[PDB]
């Protein structure tokens, strides 16, 4: 996919009435968004709140607009349980020019917990911190349960590394 999609993140710096500003802090774009382009509780939107929005060119009116603007992790609960897993399979990125471009590759994390033992598919684009984990080290990931009941591995970062000295 990815033929036409721009998932961009921003911070609400100042709320106006029926109008607002998205800050370029995490993305090189300052977009003004209207309250009709916001999905969720506007009364649960605050100054300093980070949101994810889709940047698209509306060919209808001929103006650049934002999509429904999704609050980052609204109904998605981190299960209130932080777990750690052992990397059992890596994914090939981090080339001499491109990285994370190949989203058709995924590794595996094995975590043994709650009597359950199974491998979770993970990609590098969800790996926060921009680290380079390697199979055999120990990483931490937050199991964020979406309202659909379907989830995977998210917030994957390298906490306790295994470096061959």
């Amino acid at each position: 996919g990815a033929d036409d999609e721009e998932r961009e993140t921003g911070i609400i710096e100042k709320l106006l009435h029926s109008y607002g500003f998205i800050q370029c802090c995490e993305r090189q774009a300052r977009l003004f968004f209207h309250f009709s382009q916001f999905s969720g509780n506007i009364d649960h939107l605050k100054i300093g709140d980070p949101v994810e929005f889709e940047m698209t060119y509306d060919r209808r009116t001929g103006k650049p607009i934002a999509s429904q603007v999704s609050k980052i992790a609204p109904e998605v609960v981190l299960s209130e349980e932080r777990v750690t897993g052992t990397v059992t399979t890596e994914l090939r990125t981090d080339s001499a020019n491109n990285v994370l471009n190949s989203s058709e590759t995924t590794g595996r994390i094995s975590y043994e917990n709650r009597g359950e033992c199974f491998f979770l598919p993970y990609t590098k684009d969800d790996v926060e911190g921009n680290v380079n984990l390697r199979a055999g080290d120990k990483v931490s990931f937050q199991i964020a349960t979406n309202q659909r009941g379907n989830l995977g591995a998210c917030h994957i970062r390298l906490e306790n590394p295994a470096q061959p000295v």
